[PDB]
């Protein structure tokens, strides 16, 4: 009788009450298929809302909450109906119930909420869930709420386009200093993935990571067994790496380099390519950063990586020879000139993805550029390949950059 316990929930009897609360908790929780909507028709939901300030009946607030969950964890439309009642300030409170069932509630109901969309994301934030959450981070914690804990922290720092408050990166940070000393992967991973979400919002909040302490505790996860780990690992140093020259040399200076050999050679395409990613940004830096790429014994993999990857991973090398020219010293781009990567780099210029063809194009002009006595050498080498026949045909192309270029390469060495 759902019209029944309408009525009974809002009794001034809270016996009655509890009855009525635990009579649509249980229709709710208990099948596989729950009349979540029609509970929703009836008019619980306000009700409900109401039960969870009860700090004087635990039982009526517990299935209170247990039962709003249930309905927050259903389609996007019943998340909604959830958030429209007016429910988010009560979980919020209800994160500081000296009962833990109530905060487990709170919190996968929360988790659901916040995975709806971005404003309902924003709008948990600005109420002050992120204190409260992390204030569940401790030794006697049990796993399953750990990790329910963390994917709402994971949740709550993935919406970047709108940039979370710097405010709640300190708070966020110190949990996930702990967080990264875990031995359970999803804990892990949630908190690397975290952290590559903080990474990716622009240097000072690169800053702020590299201030926490936690990058040589992250950096030797791009060698755990675990290749979840390894792929958050990797994205988060790489987006470290898109910083400054100061900032990208703090990965390297907790040996990130030894870790490479390893992902260059990973049977997973996509590490791959990461890990060339990470390389190019590497060898945009100073002279010392491309001579750190060069000692790593490096250099002939990503080379092979160039010849032979996937195209992903084809176009992060290019990225990673032609950054090399920018600033590589003589002696450096005749290393790469000596271990043959002419013709891969060449073979580059007839792709579809013009990006690719201008990287490979700057990168070939800066290489001629600099071999004063040389010049003719790399030449011949360019035209030995079929390189010059590709040069000549783009002329001809669209892109006013790359036949630019490409008039200009022709103009200054082949004619």
């Amino acid at each position: 009788s759902l019209e029944a316990i309408v009525q009974n929930a809002s009794s001034d009897n809270q016996g009655i009450q509890l009855s009525a609360v635990q009579a649509a908790r249980k229709l709710l929780s208990s099948d596989r298929n729950p009349p979540i909507d029609d509970l929703i028709k009836s008019g619980i939901l306000p009700i409900l809302v109401h039960c969870l300030e009860r700090d004087d009946n635990p039982s009526l607030q517990f299935e209170a909450a247990w039962a709003l969950t249930n309905i927050a964890s259903g389609t996007s439309e019943q998340t909604q109906a959830v958030v429209q009642s007016n429910a988010v300030p009560l979980f919020l409170r209800l994160l500081h119930s000296p009962h833990q069932n109530v905060c487990e509630q709170a919190v996968w109901a929360l988790g659901n909420i916040i995975g709806d969309g971005p404003q309902c994301r924003d709008y948990v934030i600005s109420l002050g869930v992120v204190k409260p959450l992390l204030s569940f981070i401790s030794p006697s914690i049990p796993i399953t709420f750990l990790r329910n804990v963390t994917w709402v922290m994971v949740n709550l720092c993935r919406h970047k386009d709108p940039p979370p408050p710097m405010e709640t990166i300190q708070e966020i940070l110190p949990a996930l200093c702990v967080l990264i000393h875990h031995t359970d992967v999803n804990i892990l991973v949630d908190t690397v993935w975290a952290l590559s979400y903080l990474t990716d919002a622009g240097n000072e909040q690169i800053q702020m990571v590299i201030d926490s302490g936690i990058v040589p505790h992250l950096v030797p996860l791009l060698s755990h067994q675990e290749v979840k780990v390894q792929t958050a690992a990797l994205r988060a140093v790489g987006n470290i790496v898109t910083g400054t020259d100061e900032q990208t040399q703090v990965v390297l200076n907790c040996d990130a380099l030894s870790h490479f050999p390893a992902l260059l050679t990973h049977p997973k395409e996509k590490i791959n390519k990461e890990a060339v990613w990470f390389l190019s940004n590497i060898t945009a830096g100073n002279q010392q950063q491309v001579q750190a790429v060069i000692d790593a014994n490096l250099v002939p993999m990503i080379i092979h990586l160039l010849d032979k990857g996937d195209f992903g991973t084809q176009k992060e090398a290019a990225w990673a020879i032609s950054n090399l020219t920018i600033s590589g010293r003589k002696d450096q781009v005749a290393y790469l000139i000596q271990q043959n990567v002419i013709p891969p780099f060449c073979n580059l210029l007839t792709v579809k993805d013009a990006q690719v063809v201008q990287v490979v194009l700057d990168g070939l002009s800066n290489i001629l550029k600099m071999a004063e006595d040389e010049a003719e050498t790399i030449g011949n080498l360019i035209e030995e390949c079929g390189g010059l026949e590709k040069i000549e045909q783009l002329q001809n192309h669209e892109n006013e950059d790359i036949y630019k270029l490409a008039y200009e390469i022709i103009d200054q060495f082949f004619s």
